[PDB]
């Protein structure tokens, strides 16, 4: 139909977010396929979005699955989403340094905790051994969330907006 040919409404782009990464998540995870997606909000992320890959491109499961197949340009590093696009791929995170992470745990909790220890974002992880999926926020990691903790989680975190009339122009960035 025609909405949708002269802009884009807030609160679709953030429930389409969360469907992506819960999609997305949970193709990878079933697979055991390793993943990082780091969603920015109030403090910004875009000097680690400048040491990965640039994409700037529409968010969607199937290409939040295709960037983590392994052995691939992109898989090897962060998914950056800000606003509404996949900023970057293979993006570079701060590690977290914290003995308090659990020494089974690889590279990307450690990254994700360490992203969570100095912004405000909201990062997810796919375990490659487990299938596991965690996620950090404010220095703290949740480990392997059942599919309706994830989605209680993400919608509290990155849904700002109520049910109200549509618009493209709410709550403009
Ligand atoms: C200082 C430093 O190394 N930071 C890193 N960030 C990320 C997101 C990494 C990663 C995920 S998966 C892989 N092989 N490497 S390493
Ligand atoms: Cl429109
Ligand atoms: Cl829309
Ligand atoms: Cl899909
Ligand atoms: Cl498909
Ligand atoms: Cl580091
Ligand atoms: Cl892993
Ligand atoms: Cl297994
Ligand atoms: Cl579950
Ligand atoms: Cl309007």
């Amino acid at each position: 139909g025609p909405l949708g040919s002269y802009g884009s409404r807030i609160e679709r782009e953030q429930h389409h977010l969360i469907e992506s990464i819960e999609k997305s998540t949970q193709y990878m995870a079933k697979r055991r396929i390793g993943a990082l997606i780091s969603v920015a909000r109030d403090t910004g992320m875009d000097d680690y979005i400048e040491t990965g890959i640039p994409l700037n491109a529409k968010i969607s499961s199937q290409l939040l699955i295709n960037i983590f197949i392994p052995n691939t340009p992109l898989h090897d590093g962060a998914v950056i989403i800000k606003g509404n696009e996949i900023a970057s791929a293979a993006s570079y995170l701060p590690l977290s340094d914290s003995p308090f992470l659990s020494k089974e745990l690889g590279t990307r909790h450690r990254a994700a905790l360490g992203i969570s220890e100095v912004t405000d974002s909201i990062t997810i992880v796919v375990s490659e051994e487990t299938g596991g999926i965690s996620l950090t926020k404010g220095g703290e990691l949740f480990r392997d969330v059942s599919e309706e903790e994830l989605h209680k989680i993400l919608l509290k975190e990155l849904v700002t907006v109520t049910a109200k009339k549509p618009s493209i122009f709410s709550k403009w960035k």
